[PDB]
């Protein structure tokens, strides 16, 4: 007796009191004080002002300068398209709903923003995915006579495409389902209740396994056999001190990348395991939702570190600012 159960919805929290309402008809301020949904609201306010301007940005200089719209470049543009999708349809929604104090949207409303919000962050989660598997083969070169062009970028940006209606679609027809999470002001998977009917134990492992383990060891060996190759390309030309300037950035920003993934990752690791052991206690209308809470913010720091951070980017973004000019 953790929670009180609905058609559609779980809300966390003891029905004892006789207090709990459905979270699509009444605000869930048993859940938590009016003021912390406020400051939800306010961190969706942060994500839009932060979010919106970065990652259309992107889009924006990316039309106004030609050096940017090579092959290499178009998986970043779907992950800025991806963060608008979280900005649009996750972040949005929510600072709406929060300002209700309960998803006002019902059910239909729950598996549309369930959907986008879902898939906009499975479509950045495999765009990182794929720029890694793209960056390794162009540098490591593990087939001989390739030259990676326009059409092997389509189909890495169109793979992103199938892998997150591989997550998102699912629960739309009947493998895990759409609930409101948390605080019940927007809508997720649902790994907070086994759900016999849909099947969710299933669709658990199988995000764990695929949506979850996979990506994380493609990143790592993509990245750890691109460092292993400059480093060892670089070994043999230490007479060049650009080829030792080089290769000191290329290892410091994989490091940056691979720990800027594990600090969304590791949270859910750390909640997996605290789900896979302690298998007895209720979690509260928050714990489990911690690395959600956090893994919003991916949408603002992932087009800082992959796109402002990249050289052409940011003096593009500062030529375009700028107006004009920029400062050299
Ligand atoms: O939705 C996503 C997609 C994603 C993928 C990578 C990142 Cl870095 C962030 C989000 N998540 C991952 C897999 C998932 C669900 C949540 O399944 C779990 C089962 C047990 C414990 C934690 C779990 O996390
Ligand atoms: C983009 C900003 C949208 C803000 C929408 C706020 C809508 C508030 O709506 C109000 O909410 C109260 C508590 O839920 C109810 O008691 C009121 O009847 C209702 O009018
Ligand atoms: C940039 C901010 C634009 C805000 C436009 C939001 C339009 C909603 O407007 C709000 O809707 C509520 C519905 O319950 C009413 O209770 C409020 O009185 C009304 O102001
Ligand atoms: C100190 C930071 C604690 C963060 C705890 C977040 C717990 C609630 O979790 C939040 O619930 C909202 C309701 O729709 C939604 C968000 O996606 C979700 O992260
Ligand atoms: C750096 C890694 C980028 C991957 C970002 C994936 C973010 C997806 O995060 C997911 O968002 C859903 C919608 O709010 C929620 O239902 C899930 O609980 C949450 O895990
Ligand atoms: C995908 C995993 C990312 C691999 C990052 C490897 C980080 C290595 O970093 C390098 O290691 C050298 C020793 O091996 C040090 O001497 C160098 O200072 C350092 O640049
Ligand atoms: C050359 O690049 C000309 C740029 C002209 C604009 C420079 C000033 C930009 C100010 C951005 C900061 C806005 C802060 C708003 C916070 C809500
Ligand atoms: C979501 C839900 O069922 N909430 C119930 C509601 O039906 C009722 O007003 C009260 C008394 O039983 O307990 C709570
Ligand atoms: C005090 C309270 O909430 N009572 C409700 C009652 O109004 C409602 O008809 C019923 C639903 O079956 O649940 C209980």
């Amino acid at each position: 007796m953790c929670g009180t159960e609905g058609p559609n919805f779980y809300v966390p929290f003891s029905n004892k009191t006789g207090v709990v309402r459905s979270p699509f008809e009444a605000p869930q301020y048993y859940l938590a004080e009016p003021w912390q949904f406020s400051m939800l609201a306010a961190y969706m306010f942060l994500l839009i002002m932060l979010g919106f301007p970065i990652n259309f940005l992107t889009l924006y200089v990316t039309v106004q300068h030609k050096k940017l719209r090579t092959p290499l470049n178009y998986i970043l543009l779907n992950l800025a398209v991806a963060d608008l999708f979280m900005v649009f349809g996750g972040f949005t929604t929510t600072l709406y709903t929060s300002l209700h104090g309960y998803f006002v949207f019902g059910p239909t409303g729950c598996n549309l923003e369930g959907f986008f919000a879902t898939l906009g962050g499975e479509i950045a989660l495999w765009s990182l995915v794929v720029l890694a598997i793209e960056r390794y083969v162009v540098v490591c070169k593990p087939m001989s006579n390739f030259r990676f062009g326009e059409n092997h970028a389509i189909m890495g940006v169109a793979f992103t495409w199938v892998m997150a209606l591989a997550c998102a679609a699912p629960p739309l027809v009947g493998w895990s389902r759409y609930i409101p999470e948390g605080m019940q002001c927007s809508c997720g998977i649902d790994y907070y209740t086994p759900h016999e009917e849909t099947n969710n134990e299933s669709f658990v492992i199988y995000m764990f396994v695929v949506h979850f383990i996979i990506p994380l060891i493609v990143i790592f060996f993509c990245y750890g056999q691109l460092v292993f190759t400059v480093k060892e390309a670089a070994a043999q030309q230490q007479e060049s001190a650009t080829t030792q300037k080089a290769e000191k950035e290329v290892t410091r920003m994989v490091i940056i990348m691979v720990i800027a993934f594990l600090i969304c990752w590791l949270p859910y690791a750390g909640v997996a395991f605290y789900i896979f052991t302690h298998q007895g206690s209720c979690f509260g209308p928050i714990f489990m939702t911690i690395p959600a809470f956090f893994a919003k913010t991916s949408a603002v720091y992932n087009p800082v570190i992959y796109i402002m951070m990249n050289k052409q980017f940011r003096n593009c973004m500062v030529t375009t600012l700028c107006c004009g000019k920029n400062p050299l």
